[PDB]
């Protein structure tokens, strides 16, 4: 009667779902991530943020991405909509919100207290180990090898116990392709075209893969998801693809939950400028606003099972409820300027 | 420790009004493995019913009751005399549960085989009403004959030394009560012939009276009649169902009077199908996939049976019987296609 969790993970993925509704199958995978022994550790691909790559033990080896804690739970991030380090607790909260809203497009994420001295250093590749230092309080830290990584901006533990989030790596059978987001930001003081031209969506639905198929409706789904969590940093979106279709996946959601008082409505630009919305998601949104329990109350009950809970402060939770109403206003405004029959699109996905 | 779900909680949350079990092998294997290894905290037997059984309370955060049906025949015993004679076959409950999922009904509670050490697991926790029925046979095997209607000292269930083989059947939670109604196609259990045995137009009479005029009940009974025909269960004189606000469903409960004879096919069990010539659409779709797959129904069922602790479950004869009985079902429905058009035989109720 033995099934290993990494096998559950491999057989769980279809082209239009990364995770499933079954709490038994998902908790089984999460429990493995939370307790598997680390056999190898290195820096990873490249990226622009500080991360580590862990190889978890098993019949087959399963890689995860380690994003360490870099802020207090109640840090307020100010500046550009994409300011700050990657919030490790945002990756956890975004994963459970992904399932709570019925997207199921985010890989599993679990929090974990890592003993850097016992678990990481004995198996760390030289590329990663040479970046371990101590701070003025003799805590074990590492600053990593990346683009913005340097000796003066390390991630630091408590003594040797470092808190972070593990993100499950997709199997090789599901390669991840990446394309620039039509509504990407400029990342300088200029303005992107979608910030000056309110008819910008007309320009996008001309070129593939936005003229037909599910791509454009995916980006509108993800823009609603990104707006709720405050993720304004999806400049390149990523998707999986086989013979049966494609799907934009919610990967790297860590630049979220930076400020619980600001609502960057510019993230909703795909929705507000295109005024299209997949029907199945619209139905799930009306269930979230009609449920007796608010969206934040339901999300925290799922968050309460993670080892490093609390995941979000009350402010960020209440932000979700307020932003959900701001989404409903955006969609209802589309219903006025066009018509509900021309905004709600049923593609059976 | 984090992320823990107990199997009895998986079982409680798994049931909906139109499914007792789910397609997820992970959820099902988790529940089965718990039954196969959970420690028995209580064991008893009730004066009621007609068959020898025991009631086990399995350990856990909450206590979970199962029904224990002991082994009573060799694996290749042949039962003839009447379609419903014999003791309850423990291995039939196991095969019928996996056939229930293989065909996509999901109306049978989980069943697992298990070797019980009566001396170590049962006697220390046995209620006096059960312990007082323990005896020994001519070879000094540990046996018990129980308290029931047909139970007596001369017909006990006997182990090998003290290890008794049997089947555990999960008890449904209290939130899902089981109701019982007489099956319109009951047998007479005497030499008198039932009304459906003399009148081929009998289906007219049932769809007049409730609850067969409206709803899924009649189509459920047609589903289970196909299920019962494949396993050879001619003893469903009273069917049982669950019910809430969102509908009802006849469940495949107590399937032990099956797999008795691999050489006869009691087509009288198919009478609901052949006399009504109606068939739920989703059931027809799953049957045509079973007849078209390269692996026969018997090959697929044995692959699922091979995970049970007490495997082998069925002899080769009974497995080959399923494939032949499936063809007789396909013949029965195709015969309905001639006398009524296919557009009037297949009914789509989205179940
Ligand atoms: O030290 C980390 C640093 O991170 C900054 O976020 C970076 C900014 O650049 C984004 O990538 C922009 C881009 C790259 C390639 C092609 C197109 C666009 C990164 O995703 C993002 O993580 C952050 O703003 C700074 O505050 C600073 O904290
Ligand atoms: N869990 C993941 N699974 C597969 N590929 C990933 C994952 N996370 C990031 N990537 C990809 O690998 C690189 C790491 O930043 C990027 O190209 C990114 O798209
Ligand atoms: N798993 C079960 N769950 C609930 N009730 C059952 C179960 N098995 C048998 N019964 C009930 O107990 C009696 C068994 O002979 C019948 O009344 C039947 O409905
Ligand atoms: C934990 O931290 C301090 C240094 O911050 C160290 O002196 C102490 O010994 C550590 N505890 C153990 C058990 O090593
Ligand atoms: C989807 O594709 C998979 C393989 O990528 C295939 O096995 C399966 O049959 C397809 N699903 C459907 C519903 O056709
Ligand atoms: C079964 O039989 C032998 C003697 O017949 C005995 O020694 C053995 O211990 C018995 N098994 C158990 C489990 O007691
Ligand atoms: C019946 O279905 C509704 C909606 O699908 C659900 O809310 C309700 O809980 C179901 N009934 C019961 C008794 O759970």
């Amino acid at each position: 009667f033995n099934i290993h969790a990494w096998d559950v993970w491999h057989d769980m993925i279809s082209v239009r779902a990364l995770t499933v509704d079954s709490d038994v199958e998902i908790y089984k995978v999460l429990k493995a991530m939370s307790s598997a022994k680390i056999t190898q550790a290195t820096t990873g691909y490249k990226g622009t943020q500080l991360k580590a790559m862990f190889s978890l033990d098993g019949p087959q080896i399963q890689n995860v991405v380690f994003k360490p804690k870099r802020y207090s739970r109640n840090k307020i991030i100010l500046g550009t909509p994409y300011e700050g380090y990657d919030r490790h607790n945002a990756e956890i909260a975004a994963f459970h919100l992904d399932r709570l809203l019925g997207f199921y497009r985010a890989p599993p994420v679990v929090g974990r207290y890592i003993n850097l001295a016992a678990e990481v250093l004995p198996v760390a590749a030289k590329k990663l180990a040479t970046t371990f230092i101590k701070d003025k309080d003799e805590n074990l830290c590492f600053y990593g090898k990346c683009l913005y990584c340097n000796r003066k901006e390390p991630a630091c533990a408590s003594n040797v116990t470092m808190e972070g989030a593990l993100i499950l790596w997709l199997p090789e059978k599901w390669p991840v392709l990446k394309l620039p987001h039509p509504w990407r930001r400029t990342y300088n003081k200029k303005m992107a075209k979608w910030e000056t031209d309110s008819h910008y969506c007309e320009s996008v639905v001309i070129k593939e893969p936005y003229t037909k198929g599910p791509r454009l409706l995916d980006l509108i789904d993800t823009s609603i998801f990104d707006f709720l969590i405050g993720n304004a940093d999806r400049h390149h979106y990523e998707y999986i693809e086989n013979e049966n279709g494609s799907m934009v996946i919610h990967l790297d959601n860590a630049k979220s939950f930076g400020n619980p008082f600001v609502d960057e409505k510019s993230i909703l630009s795909p929705l507000v400028q295109c005024c299209r919305l997949r029907s199945s998601t619209y139905n799930r949104l009306k269930i979230a606003t009609s449920n007796e329990n608010s969206l934040s109350v339901l999300l925290d009950k799922r968050l309460s099972i993670d080892p490093i809970y609390p995941i979000l402060t009350s402010d960020h939770l209440l932000a979700l409820d307020r932003r959900l109403l701001l989404v409903q206003d955006a969609v209802e405004k589309c219903f006025k300027e066009k018509n509900k029959e021309n905004v709600i699109i049923e593609d059976h996905l």
